[PDB]
């Protein structure tokens, strides 16, 4: 069915400093987007306060790049509740860096999404297969297992609050730029699974963002793929050209 | 022989609300002490900007509860460089909870430590054995190995920026504090190993802090031990009680 509202998400990973982010916030604030788009910026936890105080572009929400499910005895971590008290209502969960370096299993990701959902958060749930998994011809088994692991914790009505980001981790970890066709190939199969398990309604309204290598140069040809509803952008989202990335979802 | 400057460090862990921390910080600002003590407060990353904005008590420094080096996965994480640029120059590293839930090995803690030191941080390096380790007669072996891993990535002139916190895992959030003697016995072990590697001057100057169910009701009896130089306080750090604990380092 016809495309739902696009999302342009920035993952500011753990870069930025007041020095870098201020001029970058100013640029996004000066930009006007005439179309229906939800922009999302995910600053590091430390930078979320200056981002919230400074960010004014009306299409934008501020996200967290991660979170744990409960407050209490967890040194170094930030909970969903603490984020929500602060007025943060978006969070990225399941990012490939978290799955791979930080021991976030399908179950761990799934449990965080279930809780963020019940805490009233919109969630960008990340999914993606490694080079080793792709080459074993296990792309579909892996992304659909990550996806079904999350769906098992949720009900029909959760999905108005869920967004999926496809991370082509096979391309990221091999220094490749996936093609619009490679991206679309996996977005299509994620959507086909959603359609069959949750409904055509759920499937039509679901945003599936592409979390590969996104530049002002490729943004528009990625967005013209049938099942791409936007982006989770890495490096380019810390640059003025993020404005042109947003524009490409028009 | 005589004890170096004590430290009273608050670990806020995964707790907070702006609603809670404003009055707390106001109290801390009004607290006045008659002896030389380094106070440290370690908010969540999300709460570090509010604390830096509001804390004026000049006996106090702000610490992060954790950080990564330049060579970690950044998503969800906050780097040593990012903190420094924020003006934060204290960091708690190797906390039990992170060694236990977030897979930080002895090597990883060591890297973070060495890196934090190179960047100008004062580092509170945490160590401590679990109940099962203690039961198997492994306390020394465990804590000296955790310590030794750190020590080997450092040089003699690093030690002026290092602080050990001994937290027996069995004393974290259990109401079971190490009797003065159980703690003394371990602080002694640690200092004595420091002395074998680094000599008289280093060993004498190093602060070893006790962590694990510190309250206003037990802190003074602990601080009386010869090898205890203050505290890393968890639940009680988020109460007016923490002032009384600082006073107990007199």
């Amino acid at each position: 069915a016809s495309k739902p509202q696009p999302i342009a998400a920035a993952n500011w990973k753990c870069n930025g400093s007041e020095s870098l982010l201020v001029p970058l916030i100013e640029t996004l604030n000066a930009a006007t987007f005439d179309h229906d788009v939800q922009c999302v910026v995910a600053p590091t936890f430390l930078h979320i306060p200056m981002t919230k105080a400074r960010l004014t572009n009306p299409k934008f929400q501020i996200a967290a790049q991660n979170a744990i499910t409960r407050s209490g005895a967890f040194t170094g971590e930030v909970s969903l509740q603490i984020l929500k008290d602060y007025g943060i209502s978006w969070v990225v969960l399941g990012h490939s860096e978290r799955r791979l370096y930080y021991g976030e299993t399908n179950e761990i990701v799934a449990e965080k999404v279930a809780q963020a959902c019940a805490a009233g958060f919109h969630v960008i749930v990340c999914v993606g297969e490694t080079n080793e998994e792709r080459e074993a011809g296990r792309t579909a088994a892996v992304v659909l297992t990550q996806l079904a692991a999350v769906a098992q914790k949720l009900s029909k009505e959760a999905w108005s609050r869920v967004v999926i980001a496809y991370e082509p981790v096979w391309a990221i970890g091999t220094g490749k730029v996936a093609t619009p066709q490679q991206a679309q190939e996996v977005h299509e199969l994620l959507r086909r699974w959603v359609r069959s398990k949750l409904g055509t309604d759920i499937a039509a309204q679901l945003r599936i963002l592409y979390g590969g290598s996104v530049t002002a140069k490729n943004a528009r040809t990625l967005y013209q793929m049938r099942d791409i509803n936007g982006f989770l952008v890495g490096g380019a989202s810390l640059k003025p050209e993020f404005v042109e990335i947003i524009e490409a979802t028009k």
